[PDB]
Formats: structure tokens, sequence, C-alpha cells
């Protein structure tokens, strides 16, 4: 139901303007790295942990704005629809 | 058990390592929801949530690819073969 909450035409014309609002395969190959050694590297795995930092905290940031956004054109009823969703997840 | 031919007995020394690395509750995602579910969207706040999950996913890494490095060592070197080739597809 994490998308299920009876949305108003308006609300789902609202969700496109915001998702225009807010719209790792490199890093993967370098885990691969660290995983098929004869050793576990934990210095070069915090540095390959730590690389994409920066795109990650943009990622985040959109994602938790679109949310938030979303979540503000709710009605009361299925606020708390999203928020009982959020709690079981 | 993903076709590598492993055989009985790494079947279980896998159990082992899984369960080994599983000696590390994680964090209170609550803050998350907070920011959410909130009039407005506060990005200093956000910024803060995320640098804060920074931490644990550091820490879930880490155990993630030393279990998995584990793993690989105890692989014969035509299984480590097929551990990479599916690897790559995943
Ligand atoms: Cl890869
Ligand atoms: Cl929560
Ligand atoms: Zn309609
Ligand atoms: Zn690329
Ligand atoms: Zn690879
Ligand atoms: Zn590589
Ligand atoms: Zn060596
Ligand atoms: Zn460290
Ligand atoms: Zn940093
Ligand atoms: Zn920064
Ligand atoms: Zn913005
Ligand atoms: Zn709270
Ligand atoms: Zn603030
Ligand atoms: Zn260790």
């Amino acid at each position: 139901s994490f998308k299920d909450l009876n949305l108003t035409d308006a609300q789902k014309q609202q969700i496109r303007e915001i998702m225009k609002g807010q719209r790792p395969l490199e890093e993967r190959r370098a885990m691969h790295d660290i995983i098929a050694s004869d050793t576990f590297d934990k210095v070069k795995a915090e540095a390959q942990i730590a690389k994409m930092e920066e795109q990650r905290k943009a990622n985040m940031l959109a994602l938790m704005e679109t949310q938030n956004k979303i979540y503000n054109i709710l009605t009361p009823e299925q606020k708390k629809q999203f928020n009982a969703n959020f709690e079981k997840r």
C-alpha cells in the first residue's frame, strides 16, 4: 500500500509536478575488488564506502524532499495511512 | 546456494560465517519519519539525518563485504570463478 492511498486526480497531477522537481556501477566494481581478494583490506573498504558520499547525499536529499512534498498534498485520512505504512516498514 | 557446486561442508562453513559477523537494534529512523511528515521540509535537519545514517551504512557495508570476502576464500579456484561471474549479474 506504500503507494495505495486513494489518490485524487489533482494529487496524481501534483505528484507529477513533484517528481519533475526531483528526477552505482563503478562502485559495485570497487566492492567486487575488495571482496575477491585473499585478505580483507578494511582501510580500502572504508575508502570505497566513502567515495560516493556526496552523490549519495544529493540522492537521499531529493528523495526525502520528494516524500515530504507528497506527504503534504495528502488529506488527514491519507496522512494517517501513509504514517501507519511508514511504521510497518 | 547459487549453482556454485558448493559442497555440503562449504554449505555449513558459510552458515558459521554469516552468523559470525552477525554479532554486530540498528538505528532510529523515527528521525526520518519526522522529517518527511512535517509541514515544511528542513534541508539542514535532513542533511543531518543522512550523515547519521552514513555511519550505520558504513557498519553494514563493512560487515557485508567482510562476510562475502570470507565466503570467497573458502571456495576453490573454479568456484571463485563462478562466484565472480555470478557477482556480475546482480
Ligand atoms: Cl562488479
Ligand atoms: Cl518510524
Ligand atoms: Zn480521473
Ligand atoms: Zn561510468
Ligand atoms: Zn565485478
Ligand atoms: Zn574492478
Ligand atoms: Zn595474497
Ligand atoms: Zn575503521
Ligand atoms: Zn566524507
Ligand atoms: Zn557534504
Ligand atoms: Zn528544492
Ligand atoms: Zn519521531
Ligand atoms: Zn531547521
Ligand atoms: Zn573481522
